[PDB]
């Protein structure tokens, strides 16, 4: 059942997509089986970036060596971050039905697919335009999404600027099709919020709960987080899971500051200290609380 | 300090290459800077292989990435496993240079290069032709080298069958320029229970030379190369190098111990006892020769 099939990009240098998800999975007893729809030198905060691109014939090629060989049936969980390829992402959701159905025929429960609709951050689309729209539709097939407050913004069209329009904007998911929504963090300038909201029924459970919120930019959150919640998503009830990998954020965050990854060092001082406290990726010094909202 | 260019292929179904080395090295606190040299479904030995391979163009666009955000004296250890790309070979030549060079204008360690020329094995070069040339060249450069019994005798064109044909076998390497060399099994006829290793150091002109045996396990496995060079990087950062082969060894006995109490079945459980890949069960006994 700890089988996840990780769809999220390659850099060389620092810790951003499959190389900060792989590594908390792997700890959590967890095969991650990663296609990497783009392998650079580093992430897209420096001033260069260079290096190789999936088009959609190459995700397609993988997809057949693993199709032919029987490992579809296996992912029990299928987990997507960055990918910034219309083609691609549209594919995604061929490729989970594809898994759904290998999983049936073989007696196993269903998949569980987690789409993190990895497009921007600090108020800047650092992905293509075509791709928003792409997302809207892939989203409509995802079981958990778990957006940042700028993508949550840009798919939805409501500014996440506070609780109720985080909750207006999860409406907007929900209504789309995905019934589990996580923003992850929105704007007391000390602490951020985030939400989660769950549409079975027809009705909507929502959540809420604050972090300590640490000046300075950091990259590979998102990803760490999404890697964290699959995790222990798989034993715990998915508000739990939110509040262990709020925990497991704020552990690494701290890690890196301490480390000297402060609002103003450099960018390779502020990648995520990723392989720093391996203990506390699986069991964090804090779990944040998750309360219900009336 | 504890920071690996690790060049080696990734697959997305199991544990060789990229996939056997980087969960170890970050368990022991190295960050793992990763060039993908094919980025493929599997490993060789299943029915169907398909992916993305890099050409020589594609390895020094990543490279032009590295040099230009001034990342490459940040590599102590460069480790090289699976390329099986006779121009990519080549190159690994100049990325250490260049890497030596960045390290030594910023007053750094010398970088250790950890070269494990993978080509084959159960006796079939699985990997390309003129390949192996490349290799002797590479081989130049290298600090310490790892290969299995069948690339130190298509390499040197000794057959190591035992003892003294692993000594002729490193002697070679040592004379292409490796000073470290770790032929890390072979058979013997005459003990067919064990797999036998040599460690030889060439320095004085002199050569010290190491061996111990580990348990012969029934069965083929993948993965236990990239595993073993990977772990040997980790324990030779703060051990003697034969202690560091000795824990090395451990590490792999307890890896293929795991896999056999649990090719899909046969693929080495790499995650499975993280504990084990720190702290072996037991060390090898890697006993200096007269
Ligand atoms: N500056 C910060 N201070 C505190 N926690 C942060 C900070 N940046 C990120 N996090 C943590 O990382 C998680 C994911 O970060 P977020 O910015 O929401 O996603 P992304 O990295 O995808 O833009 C947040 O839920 C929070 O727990
Ligand atoms: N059948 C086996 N029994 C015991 N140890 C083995 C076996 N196969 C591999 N090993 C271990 O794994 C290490 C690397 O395996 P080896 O076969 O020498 O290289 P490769 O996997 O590159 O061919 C060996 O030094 C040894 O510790
Ligand atoms: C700022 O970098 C954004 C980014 C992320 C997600 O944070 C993931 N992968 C790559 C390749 C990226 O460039
Ligand atoms: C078992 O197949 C051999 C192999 C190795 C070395 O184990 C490494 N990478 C790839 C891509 C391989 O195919
Ligand atoms: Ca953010
Ligand atoms: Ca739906
Ligand atoms: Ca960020
Ligand atoms: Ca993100
Ligand atoms: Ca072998
Ligand atoms: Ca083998
Ligand atoms: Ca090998
Ligand atoms: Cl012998």
């Amino acid at each position: 059942d700890k089988h996840v099939l990780s769809i999220q990009s390659h850099v060389t240098h620092g810790y951003v997509g499959n190389k900060a998800a792989t590594f908390p999975l792997q700890l959590h007893g967890f095969d991650v089986d990663a296609i990497n729809t783009v392998s650079l030198s580093n992430h897209s905060g420096y001033p260069v970036i260079k290096g190789h691109r999936m088009d959609l014939e190459e995700f397609t090629t993988i997809m057949e060596g693993l199709r032919a060989n029987d490992f579809l049936s296996d992912y029990a969980y299928v987990l997507t971050g960055y990918i910034n390829n219309r083609d691609i992402v549209r594919q995604v959701a061929a490729t989970v039905a594809e898994i759904r159905e290998a999983r049936q025929k073989q007696g196993k429960k269903d998949a569980v697919f987690f789409c993190d609709p990895v497009m921007g951050d600090d108020g800047r689309l650092y992905c293509k335009e075509e791709v928003v729209e792409a997302y809207r539709e892939l989203l409509t097939h995802a079981d958990v999404a778990t957006p940042n407050y700028f993508e949550a913004s840009i798919l939805s069209t409501v500014e996440v600027k506070d609780l109720a329009s985080a909750i207006e904007a999860a409406n907007w998911f929900h209504t789309q099709g995905t019934p589990t929504v996580v923003i992850k963090s929105f704007a007391d300038p000390t602490h951020l919020r985030f939400l989660l909201s769950c549409r079975d029924t027809g009705s909507t459970k929502r959540y809420t709960g604050v972090v300590p919120y640490h000046e300075g930019r950091y990259t590979g959150t998102g990803d760490v987080f999404a890697a964290s919640l699959v995790a222990f998503a798989h034993s715990d009830p998915m508000d739990l899971a939110v509040g262990k990998a709020m925990g497991v954020l704020q552990d690494l965050i701290k890690a890196t500051i301490e480390r000297g990854g402060s609002g103003k060092a450099t960018l390779s001082s502020r990648e995520l200290r990723v392989t720093s406290y391996p203990d506390r990726l699986q069991h964090p010094s804090s779990v944040a609380l998750v309360t219900p909202l009336p």
